[PDB]
């Protein structure tokens, strides 16, 4: 029996809700504990306030990190533990709070009328500190003038395009010539879509 020989890999600081961060890491192999039984340090601080390190040991492979702010990065280590003492220092991980529903409209750059049947819709990178999360794509909704109105579940169907979160302009096609189209802009990250900023353009006669 000895100190445990390695700490645990695979450190992640995720929340499924904005006012908790659960940290999880690799339990160790059992060839790695060096001891009949082994424990996990955790200290963790938010990155920015950088005050004490808040600290706990539990057996399990988890910590509920609670009582947080929304979506906020914290230094993370994890330390494996034992009767005849600690494994090397950790290396340190980041981790953030959960995520929450978008601040960030999207601002428009140009709407360029390409044909009487498709237009290239370009908006700007939204600032990524109102986003409240890890920016994933943009969200583009597009609808017609809308005439027609005899179903329900599927009414004038609000067509919508995902891109990622790394490309600010998309084509649209299969447009119908002179018409009238709507369009909302969206962001979102994991939680949900933010606000739709509200745009019109009209197709050439085609
Ligand atoms: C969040 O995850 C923890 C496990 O670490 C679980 O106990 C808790 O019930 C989860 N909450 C929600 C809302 O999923
Ligand atoms: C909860 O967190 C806030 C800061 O996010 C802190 O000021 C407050 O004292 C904390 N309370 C407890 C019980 O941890
Ligand atoms: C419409 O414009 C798009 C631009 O990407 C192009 O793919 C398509 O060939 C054009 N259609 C016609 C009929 O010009
Ligand atoms: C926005 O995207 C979300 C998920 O990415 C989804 O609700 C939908 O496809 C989009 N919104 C609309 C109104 O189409
Ligand atoms: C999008 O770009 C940012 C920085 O410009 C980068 O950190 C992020 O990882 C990119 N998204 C993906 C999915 O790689």
């Amino acid at each position: 029996t000895a100190a445990p020989e390695k700490n645990p890999v695979d450190v992640k600081g995720e929340g499924n809700e904005t006012t908790n961060m659960v940290i999880t890491w690799k339990p160790l192999r059992w060839m790695d504990w060096n001891a009949p039984q082994v424990q996990y340090r955790v200290q963790w601080r938010p990155q920015g306030t950088r005050g004490p390190w808040q600290e706990q040991i539990v057996s399990d492979p988890f910590l509920v990190v609670s009582n947080t702010s929304t979506f906020v990065p914290y230094e993370i280590k994890v330390q494996a533990v034992n009767s005849q003492g600690k494994g090397p220092e950790p290396q340190v991980t980041i981790g953030y709070s959960g995520e929450d529903y978008p601040q960030a409209i999207p601002e428009l750059e140009g709407i360029e009328i390409l044909n009487s049947s498709a237009v290239l819709v370009k908006w700007r990178p939204v600032d990524l500190a109102q986003v409240k999360g890890h920016l994933r794509g943009y969200n583009v909704t597009y609808w017609r003038e809308g005439s027609q109105r005899k179903h329900s579940k599927r009414h004038i169907h609000k067509d919508h395009v995902v891109v990622p979160a790394n490309t600010t302009s998309v084509i649209l096609s299969g447009l119908r010539p002179y018409s009238s189209y709507h369009l909302e802009v969206q962001a979102f990250n994991g939680r949900g879509s933010g606000p739709a900023s509200e745009f019109t353009f009209s197709t050439p006669e085609g």
